């Protein structure tokens, strides 16, 4: 159904980086959010089937970044 | 608590447009998902007070990017 795939900040390396608990194996940056989704679309498919896919379609992917907000 | 919001990709207007059930009057767009995320940061608290408010803190954003996955 929806994996979500968090991306995470690393203002170090200036790079966000894919973590994902429904996509196994997922190991994956990208300097921008954009190339991030594009890495993503073309990855997350193979690994799904690379390994025990056993998914409910279509699959849609959500692409999660937070923010902390200051009051 | 977390707020969730909505980055729709708007191909023509060349634009990502936010869209949120938990933040009220939320009317805002950009050319990137960083900029959107800019924006957000400084939107949102306003926009949650200017309304009522009623929120555990402290609060994150979670903007959230969907995309179609092809097999």
């Amino acid at each position: 159904r929806t994996l979500k795939v968090q991306a995470l900040w690393d203002g170090e390396a200036g790079v966000w980086v894919a973590e994902s608990d429904d996509v196994p194996g997922l190991a994956t940056e990208a300097a921008t959010l954009e190339e991030l989704l594009a890495k993503l679309a073309v990855m997350v498919p193979e690994l799904l089937e690379e390994n025990g896919v056993a998914l409910e379609l279509p699959v849609e992917l959500r692409l999660e970044a937070t923010r902390p907000l200051v009051f």
